[PDB]
């Protein structure tokens, strides 16, 4: 059995989001669907559980009033939905099965937690980073291309723009500056363009250690005088 | 050339404030301005602030204003970060990145980015959990390692449902052991389960690299409060 959860959201604070849990084997009725949250660099915390047969569902009390938790059966997926949103609940939000033939009908969500799914990233923040693709995948030789674009508010001509690549580990590194220009030791195989809305970074000639995450980062251009990145690209290169 | 270095990683409470500092090897800090970035486990950049020297100014991001001051020593060229009423929210690793600095006479511009880049430092901002496990512990290969978890007369001093999950970095956890000492499926018998009285043990012997990892501990949390509750995760280093 496979749970497969919906994808990587950005969410401004006070609102809501449904994360969604489908799983691939049967018997959908058999288990029940338990959500576990964590936080970047921090533990995992119980938000609540569903019993498709009982139609029962529980919450933690700290969830209570903005946490609801539903299921159907016709397509075997559970959902969640968290409302009146903060920074605080920037996390990862993972599904968990129990499987109640071996665990029994009555200790119901005690922990026995198998499978899992692969995990669903929320971010929220009054700022908006910049829209990048959240990851990319390429073979050797090939060519991949990075977009960028304005979230809340728009990139324009006025929009100093800049590229970074950044190992695991490892400080971010100078790509591109300008929009289109290269530093000193850069080889050509990278290259900016820009247009409008929308900032790209285009990687020829692609190598395994080209194989890193990449951000794009906007300077100036509006009222107020600031810096903003893009949410990161991770690039993989299949050898 | 010039190498930016950044001091040490720091564990703090909530509600506490840190200093981390950034200091030049080289080049004139008069000439440059300093800025501070901030990346979350897993998670993208953020610019925080950046301090002029000369001008012995500083900007800061409208989330971190009154909880975030930059200052800066000329004679050491030694730019420091201050960042008060700490909250769990604020654990990521912080970089110190210098901007090029360029002038007319009285108007003062900047380059628009970032060269060089400091090493990065570590600040950890955790509260305690349900369950207490050891921050972190470390051993050799082939050694054992043993991983307590407490709790209350009410969890694991009242109900056998104890339970130990693995994370890999970037994976989800994988169930160890459950009710206290059975080990699911695929499990190697290295990894064995106790309980007594409010303290769970997780053992680990003949200690592999692979399971250099994140361990939880999970307990039902009682009739009167359904669901289960986590211990604050334990990281396990194996010193190859």
């Amino acid at each position: 059995v496979q749970l497969v959860q919906s994808g990587a959201e950005v969410k401004k604070p006070g609102s809501s989001v449904k994360v969604s849990c489908k799983a691939s084997g049967g018997t959908f009725n058999r288990y029940t669907v338990n959500w576990v949250r964590q936080a970047p660099g921090q533990g995992l915390e119980w938000m609540g559980g569903i019993i498709p047969i009982f139609g029962t569902a529980n919450y933690a009390q700290r969830f209570q009033g903005r946490l609801t938790i539903t299921a159907d059966e016709s397509t075997s997926t559970a959902y969640m939905e968290l409302s009146s949103l903060r920074s605080d609940d920037t996390a990862v939000y993972f599904c968990a099965r129990e499987n109640l033939d071996n665990s029994g009908t009555y200790y119901y969500f005690s922990g026995w937690f198998d499978p899992w799914g692969q995990g669903t990233l929320v971010t929220v923040s009054s700022q908006s980073a910049l829209t990048q693709p959240r990851s990319v995948s390429g073979s050797p030789g090939q060519s991949v291309t990075i977009s960028c674009t304005g979230t809340s508010s728009d990139i324009g001509g006025y929009n100093f723009v800049s590229w970074y690549q950044q190992h695991p580990g490892k400080a971010p590194k100078l790509m591109i500056y300008d929009a289109t220009k290269r530093p000193s030791g850069v080889p050509d195989r990278f290259s900016g363009s820009k247009s409008g809305n929308t900032a790209s970074l285009t990687i020829s000639g692609l190598q395994a250690e080209d194989e890193a995450d990449y951000y794009c980062c906007s300077y100036a251009g509006d009222y107020t005088p600031g810096v903003v990145f893009g949410g990161g690209t991770k690039l993989t290169v299949l050898g």
